[PDB]
């Protein structure tokens, strides 16, 4: 059904046989330094490893929510103690070139850009080089949309064509819809409404709606109470074909997936 | 989308705004009465008031899991007792044609019969008698089947036709794919992943899945840890189009159904 895995230096996840969880990493930086002391790093090493034990596929590392410099201090070290103590893939959630080469030089292995290659275009030359997947993700600075999933969609396609461009080749590829980015909250409930549009293009897609506001906008739930709402999107979302899930409670949302896979025969 | 409403006495059901959510009424009764003692009365009572304040719409009461007149005298206070207090329809789960019959005159408005009509066909008649939705589940006395779905959709329609002979006007019935009846694990896997069939027999679906055997089977998860499981199922079976579901978590599960109806547009 996939004819192919996904290569990952030391790690292969196979897009057939589950869907694939991502989980955030939560990167609560200290106040008083700007590099890789003792607690951050050890809240991260501790939290990579809690949601290892919960389900997770891939451990997703992100530097800002902010110079280019300091992102890289404060991930670096990120990523070296995860990838040394959890045997997982890591991905970089960064847009820029920079960060991208510097994390993968420091052991991450997917990139992760919100801006599908558009704000930081090199991103995707880093991507080519080192041979890597990167994961193009749906974005735009404004909200104006004459057919929401066909503007997505063109969107979308004008990454490929700048990771085309660069060398980036189509087994390296993961698109997203961006669900919570440059959206309304009715048209984020759109996009899930037709997520498997994506599917024409014939990339593997990633979902990420962990927590998002517009699941507090339909349930009026704050953040830490959007559990239930969260695993909705999940559920439709692999209903809807996604091979990947991007989110914050690894557990819980591990075993909707496991038993979506069930049903859809995964 | 639906042209009618769901007719309960005092209370109506539309069947276009929500998936509807029956709460499984727990009826824990006293190891040392045969009626309506208080702690069972009380307990039960206290329930449906939590299921109500959590999202419930319909609270669904069950004698057993073991005499015809013993049933009644546990079932019939818990229903005056509901009723009085609780303003939600409530639904007797049953298959005996004396027991729906006491449970409507002591105040239930929906008849739930795991055995759709067949275990005991006077319970149609006495459906029809009371003008009352009736819930038709598929079950049977075997697992042999040619084709899972198409069986099921044939099993359920000796339902309707007993139904019908009886006087239930085609407004009264409800079907349910009876997941976790007369199926093997696989054999329910491929009912949830094939519940959209259940449409083309033009009447409204409810889903009863909550905390069930294969849900276990799939996440070798004890009952009481099978939350996460029971979503999907919910979720799957939101978006294959079914109007109720069956569930023992009515707070979790009221969100997801909430969330999935904004996804799909209901
Ligand atoms: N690939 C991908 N990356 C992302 N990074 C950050 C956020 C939003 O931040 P948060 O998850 O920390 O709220 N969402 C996404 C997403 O949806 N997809
Ligand atoms: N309509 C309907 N009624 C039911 N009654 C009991 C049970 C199984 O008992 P439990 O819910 O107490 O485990 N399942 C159903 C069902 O799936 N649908």
């Amino acid at each position: 059904k996939w004819d192919y895995d996904l290569r990952c230096g030391e790690y292969t996840l196979n897009l057939n046989e589950k869907t694939l969880i991502m989980g955030i990493l939560n990167v609560t930086p200290d106040s008083f330094s700007d590099g890789g002391s003792y607690n951050e790093v050890d809240a991260a090493v501790r939290h990579a490893k809690e949601m290892r034990d919960e389900g997770a596929h891939i451990i997703d590392i992100g530097g800002e929510s902010v110079s280019v410099e300091e992102e890289i201090k404060r991930v670096v070290p990120m990523i070296q103690a995860v990838s040394k103590e959890v045997k997982l893939p890591i991905s970089i959630d960064t847009y820029k070139a920079e960060v991208a080469k510097q994390a993968i030089e420091a052991g991450a292995h997917i990139i992760n850009d919100i801006w599908g290659a558009k704000a930081e275009p090199k991103i995707a030359e880093v991507a080519a080089h080192y041979d890597v997947p990167i994961i193009l993700m749906h974005n735009r600075d404004n909200m104006n949309y004459r057919n929401l999933m066909a503007d997505m969609i063109a969107d979308l396609y004008d990454s490929i064509k700048i990771a085309k461009d660069a060398g980036v080749r189509d087994e390296n590829i993961i698109l997203d819809p961006g669900i919570g980015f440059a959206k309304t909250p009715e048209q984020n409930l759109e996009a899930m409404r037709n997520l498997e549009q994506l599917n024409v293009l014939g990339y593997p897609v990633l979902l990420g709606t962990s927590r998002k506001s517009f699941i507090g906008h339909v349930l009026d739930l704050p953040v830490e109470e959007r559990l239930e709402g969260t695993g909705a999107t999940v559920c439709l979302g692999i209903e809807k074909g996604c091979e990947f899930v991007r989110v914050h409670d690894v557990k819980e949302m591990s075993r909707m997936a496991k038993m979506m896979d069930a049903m859809i025969g995964k």
